[PDB]
């Protein structure tokens, strides 16, 4: 199977790469925003009103 597993597997290989990268450049984004949407607004809004 060494003629075809060897391409198939960096076939796959390669795809695994870019889309993890993409999913790295999201979480990226996510966290920050999540964390300020859940967390810093909401002491804030205690901080005054509690």
């Amino acid at each position: 199977m060494d003629p075809q597993l060897e391409r198939q597997v960096e076939t796959i290989r390669n795809l695994v790469d870019s889309y993890m990268a993409i999913v790295n450049k999201t979480v990226r984004d996510l966290m920050p925003k999540t964390i300020m949407h859940l967390m810093i607004n909401n002491t804030k809004e205690f901080i005054f009103s509690e």
